[PDB]
């Protein structure tokens, strides 16, 4: 009848946003509010859970007030989706409704000692011991290790645990808790897959893992899908109930990388997204059955629409230095000044003429994990210029992605059918060309690039009947928002050669210690 | 009495100069004229011999005109010495008096094939085969291979061979021939030691070699010392006879790198010099007996003052990319703009903090000859800046010269007492400090830096009794032209660490073919 709108809370590492999308999947209003990055020691990072909750609320009330000044057809938000920085863990009290300490963040390094103890003592030296259950290697990122650290180092949490009032929760859970006025204690399957406490095969908490890591299953929320009724907004913090004005359900919850996957329409097996940010996170939909990596890639849940609905699994890989390599070239090396110069210099030469730049500044991830690898350049002559170096860095980003996809293809027994791309470095047209030529598939670049926020709003809007199927979602995207297609365009001969150069160059990168 | 003057023709790779020195060894007039760098195919370089001769003549006629306005008593120049780019080889007609073609330059690569043929069919695959004779391995650099290339590819040149009218000569011989009006056909011992046709101990042409390399000895000039009567200037080419005013003897002839050794007063065994130009050339006086090398280093004539005066020998080493690396960082890479920024940036950081930059853009020479090595950088992090990369490049030039000097010590069985340094890069105070620290010797930087041109002036002055002995030469020098001295200051530990890092990075540099 009148015109529908869906809100998406995008709670990121350094800021929170609220985006209102209309039924055409167009973003029509936004507000953004940053939160404090607390660093008590080197490699430590922590957030204030209440500052994050208030930011979400502020983002909502402002974005809503702005929409109703500029859109006379806007009445209400039909539902809210949440998407979030994953692994970041919150500990709060069930009766005080308040956190017991700050929330260690996904890249925080304090769980390091715990990590070594777990590998040595529960995995006999094997960090992969539980990987056929969780999908994950023992690592500092995952929520169980941060939870364990809070019990061992934060008296309040230890206390809270004894009295049976301790709640643990990833940011999704924390937000649905407070936004509910304390009524919902839930997590979606995607975020739960990052806790090191979930069994990928059942999508339920693993009793054995909770025993062995000594995390009481009492502290954990209920696992649900990404799209269903979770709760209603029942708080008026920073005037959010008054902004929403009518009763508003929360009907979408999804981890950020997964959300980008869903927002990029990667509904079928063999469909992948890559986000070209500071680094790169590539997720591929591998289908309804989990796949485990022989190459160190993570196995995770991609999404699940409806309680106990079809569950689609995914493989995930990453590179550390993408956007960061570009910034390095500019600010540390002075290779260009205006952002546009990066692409224009790289296009000014026809190739790299034999050089390889492996920008492994913080080592190698992906399917050749090597933390001793460093940034390295080989093959230079007095004809090499900054143009060749810039182009080579771009090529390296694409080559590492090619390796990650090759690994996923073998682990999943499938092909890559296409690659959707987002992040700021996706605006580098030449990088997108090189990447298509290497992968041999079309690259799709959405002109509506708010993919993460979109993922959550799609989940929400689906559960709320704004869109009635995944096919309709796609057809609406295809009708309303432009996509650019970038098709392969070099030679197989050139590709083979650039790959042979790359593989050699990788042997020269071991340095540190 | 009456202020005597001595003229030096300094005939370089990209230009020619004439410098008039007084008997106090002060340069009192100079003029410079550039000549054309013909590159007909990639890796080929040729000079027009007539343009060079003309450049020299113009240089003489102008520098004199300018002196005589500074000193209107000046009526003549006591003698002329010549110092020249070595190996570069001219072909000319005994009766046209004109060149038959362009002169392939020392670093020209057209003699590649011929070079392989010679090692194969004449050295039994051993390129050192003639090294106890010549002091030199087979290489594109040396004059006999160019002579051969000219006989096998220039109609005019095979022709003049057959009609027995053909002369070959390095640049010293070309200059002396034309300056004479065709009357002298001579070369000094230093230049002749670079032809691959002179026996190093006997300083005589080797009939074995001219026969085997198939070069008719009728074409070769007569070997003399560096210091004695070669001819007179009898040409009027650019008013030069007129401007000389009185009949003028040529009494100095000496290869540029040895002329620098001589011009830095390295008269004693174990005294040595490095020229820090585009590349580096290090020569060490090894004394009255030739020393041969286990490390690829060249054995050559240092100097001989007089028809059977004593011949002092030298060991010689090079690196391809010294000043070229500095210019590359700027013009190819945009790492700095004004030349002083190079030093300021490198001193703005405490060290290279983990990285090594091996600038083997055109391969490694010296005692690890490897043409497959390419420019390479290892160990970078997101903290590495251009300042580290610049410093690294300076460390690496000095580390190459440390490797060269080490090799020379073994070969020669002597120490290095100190190092005289010249070239544009010797004005880099940081680079001198690091070099000193690595060698553990003093480095001496002359303020009268025209050491190459001085060399030739010294040789001609001595033969004409402007100066009466080497001891007179030095005392004049020590009294008239000062030095900067740069002392070492490392820890045996800084030094061992640097080298260890350095030797590790070298294993990573192999790339081409």
């Amino acid at each position: 009848f009148t015109m529908k709108y869906v809100g998406s809370i995008d709670q990121g590492t350094t800021s929170t946003r609220f985006i209102i999308f209309d039924e055409r999947q167009r973003p029509v209003s936004v507000h953004q509010v940053p939160h404090t990055q607390h660093t008590p020691h080197p490699g430590w990072l922590e957030h204030d859970p209440m500052e994050i909750f208030r930011s979400a609320c502020k983002c909502m009330s402002v974005a809503i007030a702005k929409l109703r000044q500029k859109d006379a057809s806007f009445r209400k938000i039909e539902a809210i989706g949440i998407t979030n920085q994953r692994e970041t863990t919150v500990a709060w009290d069930r009766v005080t409704k308040e956190p017991l300490c700050y929330a260690p963040v996904w890249n925080d390094l304090r769980t390091y000692d715990i990590t070594k103890k777990v590998t040595a003592e529960l995995g006999g030296g094997d960090s992969m011991f539980a990987s056929k259950i969780t999908g994950l290697p023992v690592s500092t990122y995952f929520a169980a290790f941060k939870m364990r650290w809070m019990l061992e180092n934060v008296p309040a949490v230890a206390d809270a645990c004894r009295r049976g009032t301790l709640c643990f929760g990833t940011i999704d859970t924390w937000l649905m808790y407070k936004l509910s006025g304390g009524k919902a204690f839930v997590t979606d399957v995607t975020n739960a897959s990052r806790t090191f406490l979930m069994d990928l095969r059942t999508r339920k908490w693993s009793p054995e893992l909770c025993e062995k890591l000594k995390i009481p299953m009492e502290t954990l929320p209920e696992i649900r899908s990404n799209s269903e009724l979770f709760g209603y907004v029942e708080t008026d913090e920073c005037g959010v109930a008054a902004a929403l004005n009518e009763r508003t359900p929360i009907m979408g919850s999804i981890g950020d990388q997964q959300s980008a996957l869903f927002g990029n329409m990667c509904f079928e097996k063999g469909e992948a997204k890559n986000t070209y940010g500071t680094g790169c996170f590539l997720l591929m939909n591998v289908g309804e059955e989990a796949r485990f990596s022989k190459h160190g890639l993570l196995s995770t849940v991609g999404f699940q629409v409806g309680r106990d609905g079809p569950c689609y699994y995914a493989l995930e890989g990453a590179i550390a230095c993408a956007g960061a390599t570009v910034e390095w070239m500019r600010r540390n090396m002075n290779l260009f000044s205006h952002i546009t110069e990066c692409e224009k210099l790289a296009r000014s030469v026809p190739g790299t003429q034999g050089i390889v730049f492996v920008p492994a500044f913080s080592g190698l991830l992906a399917p050749y994990w090597d933390p001793s690898a460093r940034g390295t350049i080989v093959g230079m002559t007095l004809k090499t210029t900054r143009a060749h170096v810039i182009r080579a860095a771009l090529q390296a980003i694409a080559l590492q992605l090619n390796d990650v996809v090759g690994s996923m293809k073998r682990d999943a027994g499938l092909n890559l059918s296409s690659l959707r791309v987002d992040g700021g470095l996706s605006k580098n047209g030449l990088l997108m060309e090189i990447q298509a030529s290497l992968l041999g598939v079309d690259i799709l670049v959405p002109s509506m690039h708010e993919t993460t926020a979109l993922g959550a709003a799609l989940c929400a809007g689906l559960a709320a009947g704004v869109w009635t199927s995944l096919e309709e979602v796609k057809a609406v995207s295809r009708r309303e928002n432009s996509w650019k297609t970038v098709s392969p365009s070099g030679s197989a001969m050139e590709r083979e050669a650039m790959i042979a150069e790359w593989r050699e160059a990788l042997k020269r990168t071991k340095w540190a210690k």
